């Protein structure tokens, strides 16, 4: 909706039926205090671990934990959740007040957009993962393989 | 006197289309070095973790970081997973070799467990969802308002 939101929802490949819910997603606390991302984000903590486990679940020809762990520490890194933020230029449309957006920030604002999504979508986790694989899957796999 | 091998798609209320994906969730490394509950509990952690902290959310009554955390460390703790298995008598099915079998074991099996539910159902995290949910939505959001740790 409105003269922005539009915009992120094509890119992200998904328009809301709750445009509050989305807007809640990218607004920071300084922004409005009753009504921020941080339980969003608590969600989607959870919600984009769980697909991202998944995908190297699934993936990766080495399955022992011992293998697992490291890549996995890296793909919930803040700094690979800011690379595939990237793909959507959240920066731009997150809400805030008194001082910049950061790496943190636009990290926190990543895991509440999908917990929004997935809520907004009637809490439905498997078109949630594969909105989130349409948009991701292919950076996931070419990051297993040693990808910087 | 009977139904040795399982009784556990019952308590579930799923019954397998591959069962050596069930066999292989509760069987541990000292029993089948060829397929043990590893990489399946590694799922299962993530799975069941998302599950929990989805429920927390809309029921926990503080929707703040602050309160919300001490609860989830809680409910996703080997002691609390034990108390969700119990309700499966998960030890019982549980493929292990030795006189040790342990709390740490079964809490990843009860993590392996659901994993293998998951991946059976055709990846269907709703249904999987929902099966977790009718057997302890009951005592996770009662935890919740006692609320430990
Ligand atoms: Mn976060
Ligand atoms: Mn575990």
């Amino acid at each position: 909706g409105m003269k922005m939101l539009e915009q992120l929802e094509k890119k992200l490949g998904y328009t809301f039926k709750d445009k509050s819910l989305l807007e809640k997603a990218l607004t920071h606390v300084s922004y409005s205090k009753k009504e921020h991302y941080e339980t969003l984000e608590f969600l989607g903590d959870a919600l984009v671990n769980f697909f991202i486990v998944d995908l190297l679940v699934q993936y990766s020809p080495n399955k022992r934990e011992g293998f697992l762990s490291p890549l996995k520490a890296y793909l919930i890194s803040e700094e690979f959740f800011n690379l595939l933020a990237q793909k959507l230029e959240l920066h731009k449309f997150i809400r805030i007040k008194r001082g910049k957006i950061n790496e943190t920030i636009i990290g926190d604002v990543f895991e509440a957009l999908w917990a929004a999504v997935y809520i907004d979508s009637g809490r439905d986790a498997n078109f949630t993962r594969e909105l989130f694989y349409k948009l991701f899957k292919e950076d996931i796999l070419s990051a297993i393989k040693e990808g910087r």
